């Protein structure tokens, strides 16, 4: 049948690219654990450098279910 839903679901960039360092510009895909805050690449090599700088993705990690050991 056709009648019905579709998903085809879709949407443009509202927050997928605004998220970049203010002083670099570059999209932020860190996040520092000592100021718990959202950093670039090329802030974690120099802003935070003693810092210790995780990948957001990994910083997610925790917020969800929990996950298994890794030696990053
Ligand atoms: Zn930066
Ligand atoms: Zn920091």
């Amino acid at each position: 049948g056709s009648s019905g839903s579709s998903g085809q679901l879709l949407e443009p960039i509202r927050d997928f690219e605004a998220r970049k360092c203010p002083v670099h510009g570059k999209t932020m895909e860190l996040f520092c654990q000592t100021d718990q805050t959202c950093i670039c690449y090329l802030c974690m090599f120099q802003e935070h450098k003693n810092h210790s700088t995780v990948t957001v993705e990994e910083a997610k990690a925790e917020k969800e279910t929990e996950s298994g050991p890794s030696s990053g």
